[PDB]
């Protein structure tokens, strides 16, 4: 008889398991929203702003139109290499933003050791990558990467069709701020990370007024020898490709047909990406430059670091949120948690789904949000950036590990208005003006200097239609 070779893997429940963590794809969770779980593990915030800034160039007539299609193209060949990295050493990718891309290596508690050794190494790798790369003279092109380590919550949270999921915990917002501390080609350790860490392998040196640590080198022992070192440590990982499957970047792409999990699986990811996983859209179709009005909500909680309490406020947040975003056909792209509160990316104008009195829409959705957060048990403040623009959208990062993704000045503007301007609803020039509500229903607010954004214009708060 005859052996033809090759399993078949180019299923759809495979496709979607390309946008999700194994975190999510092997998880096997209980129906409850929300639900909660309770770990440890090292995690890697690897800051890619440094040349998904090259967005607002790709908006430039030399792009002669395909603007969006160079940017996506170079943007996924970096990205790529970095996703390669971490998943060969063994790390879950978590989730994709414009400046971001955080990763997890769970274990239990007594590898954590070990792992943070395995987790500065690839550190160091990914840097490796951009040592002489760069752009048209100019631009450079190098990461900044924090490490944290400790206990990490996870909540998912959701209705009967969608579902999110977040990582939240001090090991969580440890994470943010190494990163942030990180200059261009920094590894920076949290203190956590550093007091849990192996210092025979490192030299660090101290940051001011900060406990994190830089991490100057990794000088093995003598008789140290890594690949042997990553062997052993290959026993505590679940899921590290393996035997007849040592040539994969991930076990999900193993993953076969299973209705039960494939509904579960695609509550997570978005139906315009369904659409084209399920061959009903063109592949293409999704990377473009559009105008879009981003509503940047964010949730601050009266006890920052008890999971019990935020996990039931962000769920009815959700419930709302979610609601009032279905009537003017808005979309979640993001949640996101650090220290800062819990923040959801919302997106009007999205692939298909754009509608005249986008601006007038977005910022009523945004008082409906705003008013009805306000009243959640447990949730202190709530801070809403609405800001309208030319914003990159596309599917950003690897092959076997992607996620939709908007990119742009007006995100970033939106995210700082929500954090700059707390406890108000605020709007840039262009919703203003271009909503033609009456001015009254405004205040023009001071200027503020916010990092990472160069002439804001001016920005107005959203008063609403009385003086109430
Ligand atoms: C408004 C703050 O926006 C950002 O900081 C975006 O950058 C990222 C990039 C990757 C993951 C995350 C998360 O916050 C989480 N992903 O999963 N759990 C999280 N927490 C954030």
């Amino acid at each position: 008889m005859n052996t033809p070779k090759e399993e078949f893997q180019d299923w759809p429940i495979v496709r979607i398991a390309a946008h999700l963590p194994d975190l999510i794809v092997y998880g096997h969770f209980s129906p409850e929203r929300p639900f909660m779980d309770y770990f440890d593990g090292v995690l890697m915030f690897v800051d890619i702003s440094g040349f998904t800034a090259m967005t607002e160039k790709f908006s430039s007539a030399m792009y002669m139109d395909r603007g969006a299609e160079q940017l996506v193209e170079i943007l996924n060949y970096h990205i790529s290499a970095i996703v390669e990295k971490v998943l060969i050493f063994g790390g879950d990718i978590l989730k994709f933003a414009g400046d971001a891309l955080l990763a997890l290596w769970r274990v239990e508690r007594k590898q954590l050791k070990n792992i943070i050794t395995v987790v500065i190494k690839c550190s160091l790798e990914i840097h490796g990558l951009f040592e002489t790369q760069e752009w048209e003279e100019g631009l450079d092109i190098r990461v900044k990467i924090g490490l944290a380590a400790g206990h990490i919550s996870m909540l998912v949270f959701g209705d009967e069709t969608h579902s999110h999921f977040l990582v939240i915990g001090q090991a969580v917002d440890d994470v943010r701020l190494a990163q942030n501390m990180a200059q261009m080609n920094d590894v920076i350790l949290s203190p956590n990370c550093w007091q849990l860490c192996d210092r025979s392998m490192i030299e660090i040196e101290s940051v001011p007024d900060q406990r994190a640590v830089k991490v100057n080198f990794l000088k093995p022992p003598p008789n140290f020898n890594f690949d042997e070192f990553f062997t052993k440590c290959t026993t505590f990982m679940h899921y590290y490709p393996s035997g007849e499957h040592k040539n994969l970047l991930r076990l999900a792409c193993t993953l076969k047909p299973d209705p039960e999990l494939e509904m579960s699986l695609q509550k997570y990811v978005m139906e315009s990406i369904l659409k084209q996983i399920d061959n009903k859209q063109l592949q293409g179709y999704l990377s473009e430059l559009r105008p879009v009005t981003i509503v940047f909500v964010n949730l601050m909680f009266e006890d920052q670091d008890k999971a019990e309490e935020i996990g039931p406020a962000i769920q009815d947040a959700y419930m709302h949120i979610t609601s009032v975003l279905k009537i003017f056909q808005g979309q979640i792209n993001k949640v996101f948690m650090f220290d800062k509160g819990c923040s959801f990316l919302c997106v009007f104008g999205f692939p298909g789904e754009k509608v005249p009195d986008e601006l007038t829409h977005a910022l009523e959705c945004a008082m409906d949000i705003f008013d009805f957060c306000s009243q959640v048990h447990k949730i202190q403040t709530v801070s809403i950036g609405v800001a309208s623009g030319i914003v990159f959208c596309g599917i950003v990062g690897h092959t076997v590990r992607h996620e939709y993704t908007v990119i742009g000045q007006k995100v970033n503007l939106a995210a700082r208005m929500m954090m700059y301007y707390p406890g108000i609803v605020t709007c840039d020039s262009v919703t203003y003006n271009g909503s033609n509500l009456p001015a009254y229903f405004f205040k023009e607010l001071p200027k503020k200097v916010m990092k990472g954004v160069a002439d804001s214009g001016p920005l107005y708060q959203y008063w609403g239609r009385t003086e109430k």
